[PDB]
């Protein structure tokens, strides 16, 4: 089997982004942010705390004939930026894209955080990270694409995400007219239950190749891309009157600067981040000073390659026996 559904920005920042996925029988369509750095899909629901909804669309467990309630179990989860969510967990038929999972967990919130509330185009998270950071006790659930996966065609999910623009999620394919060249293919860690991989260093605008081992994480979910200290002050002085303001919360740069492009090495491929991709607008409405898409790691624990740099590449999730990541140029 293969399934394959377009993902669309939420705003003009490429702030997230957002894929239909129906639930249940008759299907209820619910779009969920595509998450590789989580392992849970949890839903705003008809259990949802009436004044934590404003604008999702829920999910009604009582109007499905195939919902199940997994007796006993609960979830609840934190994310790096401080939101958070739980709740109880009903098994459901899910389809993404033509791809049809039965018996998935659904796990549907009872509680979200101020964030998730105030964000009404996001309707949930789909985790497609590994199943081992999935957080449902007493049991543990397993994500949608390991419930699909012996089924798939290929044991893959692909994420071609665009750049103001939709792209898409494939699982069990790859499609070989989505991209340029070839797949450079690298090694995975999933000690952490992540699709950690190590980067084989940098380059600023036209500058030279710096080889170093950067381990981060493949993380559809996160909005920016997150490295080292070092490589971050080296990219922002290249900017004239960029700064790291200790108020607004990250590097900053004046908004009539044209940025330069970022490359991340995988091997002895190149991935280049245009400049415009590292621009996420003023810090407050009306202002001239401008947000940056890269930023420092060093207050988080690990580096991120989320959504700046993974919309320069299509990229392969490969859920092979010894899991790889693949990315290609497009
Ligand atoms: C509440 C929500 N806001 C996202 C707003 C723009 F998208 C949030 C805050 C912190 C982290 C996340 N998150 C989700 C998966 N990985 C990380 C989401
Ligand atoms: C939503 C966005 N960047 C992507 C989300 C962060 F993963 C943005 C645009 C303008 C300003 C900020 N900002 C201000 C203080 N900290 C952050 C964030």
């Amino acid at each position: 089997s293969t399934g394959s559904a377009t993902t669309t920005p939420i705003d003009s920042l490429d702030d997230a982004y957002i894929t239909p996925v129906q639930i249940g029988t008759p299907a209820q369509t619910l779009n969920l942010d595509f998450d590789t750095g989580s392992s849970d899909l949890w839903v705003f629901s008809s259990e949802t705390t009436a004044s934590e909804v404003d604008g999702q669309t829920i999910y009604t467990p009582s109007k499905s004939t195939t919902a199940k309630l997994l007796s006993g179990a609960t979830w609840s989860i934190s994310y790096g930026d401080g939101s958070s969510s739980s709740g109880d967990v009903y098994t459901d038929t899910v389809s993404v894209g033509g791809l049809t999972v039965t018996g998935q967990a659904v796990e549907s919130a009872k509680k979200v955080s101020s964030s998730f509330t105030e964000d009404s185009t996001i309707d949930g998270l789909l985790g497609l990270a590994f199943s081992t950071l999935n957080t449902v006790s007493p049991t543990q659930q397993k994500t949608f694409f390991d419930n699909a996966k012996a089924s798939l065609d290929s044991p893959v999910f692909t994420a071609d995400l665009g750049y103001h623009a939709p792209g898409t999620y494939n699982f069990g394919f790859i499609d070989t007219t989505a991209y340029t060249g070839s797949i450079t293919y690298t090694a995975v860690s999933t000690k952490q239950g992540f699709w950690e991989w190590t980067s084989t260093g940098y380059a600023v605008g036209s500058g030279t190749f710096k080889s170093t081992s950067i381990d981060g994480i493949a993380d559809t979910g996160t909005t920016l891309l997150y490295l080292p200290a070092t490589v971050v002050s080296a990219y922002w002085a290249q900017v004239s009157g960029a700064k790291s303001s200790s108020s607004v919360g990250g590097y900053v740069f004046p908004c009539s600067a044209t940025l330069p492009s970022f490359t991340f090495g995988v091997g002895s491929a190149r991935i280049v981040i245009p400049g415009d991709y590292i621009d996420f607008g003023p810090i407050s409405t009306g202002s001239s000073s401008c947000f940056g898409g890269i930023q420092s790691s060093a207050g988080i624990g690990i580096n991120i390659f989320g959504d700046v740099a993974l919309k320069a590449a299509f990229v392969v999730f490969n859920g092979a026996t010894t899991p790889t990541l693949g990315f290609a140029s497009k």
